[PDB]
């Protein structure tokens, strides 16, 4: 499913992610814009390490999820990865949480760290009433 900006960040609001760990509800916005393109079927294959990155956050496997074919990989957030290719997103926004709590924080999403540090993130939440 391919959300919308506002019904995303709608969404994210009721789960409690603005203001989550310290990242406003933009930054997190701006994130999912990046990674996946508000996209909950985006598949990200790493081919130099056989991991792969899920969902609307892009979580990756070696970590976080168990999707049964990384080597090596550990299941950081107790969840199938198929759980983050879901129109839900509940699964995903509490994993996200997990994620972030680990010591890098948000740095551990590249298109963050990539598109959205060091930059005004306003827009992502423009005309929402969030
Ligand atoms: C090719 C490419 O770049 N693809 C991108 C994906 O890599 C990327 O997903 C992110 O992948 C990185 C690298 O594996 C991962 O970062 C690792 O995070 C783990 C878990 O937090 C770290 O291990 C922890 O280290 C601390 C301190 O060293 C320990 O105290 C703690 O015990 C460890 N935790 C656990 C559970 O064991 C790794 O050190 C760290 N590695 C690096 C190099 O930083 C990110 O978490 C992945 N991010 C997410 C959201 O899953 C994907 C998304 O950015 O994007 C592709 O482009
Ligand atoms: C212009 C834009 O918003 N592009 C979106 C892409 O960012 C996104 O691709 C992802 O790009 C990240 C860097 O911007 C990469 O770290 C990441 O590997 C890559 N994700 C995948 C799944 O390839 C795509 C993905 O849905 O959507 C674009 O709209
Ligand atoms: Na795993």
């Amino acid at each position: 499913k391919v959300f919308e900006r506002c019904e995303l960040a709608r969404t994210l609001k009721r789960l409690g992610m603005d203001g989550y760990r310290g990242i406003s509800l933009a930054n997190w916005m701006c994130l999912a814009k990046w990674e996946s393109g508000y996209n909950t079927r985006a598949t990200n294959y790493n081919a130099g390490d056989r991991s792969t990155d899920y969902g609307i956050f892009q979580i990756n496997s070696r970590y976080w999820c168990n999707d049964g074919k990384t080597p090596g990989a550990v299941n950081a957030c107790h969840l199938s990865c198929s759980a983050l290719l879901q129109d839900n997103i509940a699964d995903a926004v509490a994993c996200a949480k997990r994620v972030v709590r680990d010591p890098q924080g948000i740095r551990a999403w590249v298109a963050w760290r990539n598109r959205c540090q060091n930059r005004d993130v306003r827009q992502y939440v423009q005309g929402c009433g969030v």
